[PDB]
């Protein structure tokens, strides 16, 4: 339909030449000059509505024996409860805070430390966004190491069914061989922008929708055209 179809809620990413590293330290750099106002003008939870979308996108697979990794307060999993009932859903995070269903089984543990099991559902929020004083290799090497306690989850003898993992940082080697490996895993996985996520941040989500390769090139689409998209809306 008009709807199934795009690139109506994520980013039309076709694949393209050029370095993805290099394209998103540039932007981060030019953002991190931003004044107040630019960096505006370019700026139980509300993970909810974004699992929502992301799962309709997915057309809303059953999501059985679900993981629910960085669950944070709780939006993710109280969608997934509110879908399908708390018995299949199991919250991971560091406890900030849980405001969800009191209900859902919750483990509080570093998703770094805690072994794996099998799943019919992986979610994965984890991810942030670092400020401007620092080097830009300190979120680069933090957000590859909460990625990398993701892949023993995918990489298990066998790996889940549906998946939704937030790619804070895509553009960094790790990143990318990780996606490219999950995808020879699974036989699947598409990595999307979200229409309506900020420009300040990077953030892109790897589905378990129908296998969509050149994983590399497509991030480089998406850091030029975001590069543009945020040198667009400046003053004046
Ligand atoms: N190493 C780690 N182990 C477990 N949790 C972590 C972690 N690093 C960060 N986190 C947690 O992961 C969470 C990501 S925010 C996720 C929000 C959630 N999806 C919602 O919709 O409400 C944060 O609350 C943070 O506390």
């Amino acid at each position: 339909e008009v709807y199934k179809g795009d690139g109506y809620k994520v980013w039309k990413l076709e694949p393209s030449l050029g370095d993805p590293l290099e394209l998103g330290r540039k932007t981060k750099t030019e953002m991190n000059a931003m004044t107040h106002d630019e960096f505006d003008r370019m700026k139980p939870s509300k993970g909810y509505d974004k699992l929502r979308v992301l799962l309709d996108l997915m057309d809303r697979p059953r999501l059985g024996t679900t993981v629910d990794l960085c669950a944070g307060r709780g939006g993710w999993s109280e969608l997934v409860k509110d879908l399908e009932g708390p018995k299949g859903i199991t919250a991971v995070s560091l406890w900030e805070e849980w405001m969800a269903d009191p209900a859902i089984h919750r483990i509080n543990a570093n998703v770094k430390h805690l072994r794996p099991w099998q799943v019919d559902t992986l979610l994965f929020d984890g991810g942030e966004a670092f400020k401007r004083d620092q080097n830009l290799r300190k979120e680069e090497n933090f957000n590859d190491s909460l990625l990398d306690a993701v892949d023993a989850w995918m990489m298990q003898p066998v790996p889940p069914r549906n998946f939704v993992i937030k790619i804070q940082v895509p553009y960094t080697q790790k990143a990318i061989a990780l996606l490219e490996k999950w995808q020879v895993k699974t036989g699947k996985g598409r990595l999307v922008r979200l229409a309506g996520d900020r420009l300040s941040n990077t953030v892109m989500y790897f589905l378990s929708v129908r296998l969509e390769t050149q994983i590399r090139g497509r991030v480089t689409t998406f850091v030029r055209e975001l590069a543009e998209r945020r040198k667009d809306r400046s003053l004046t």
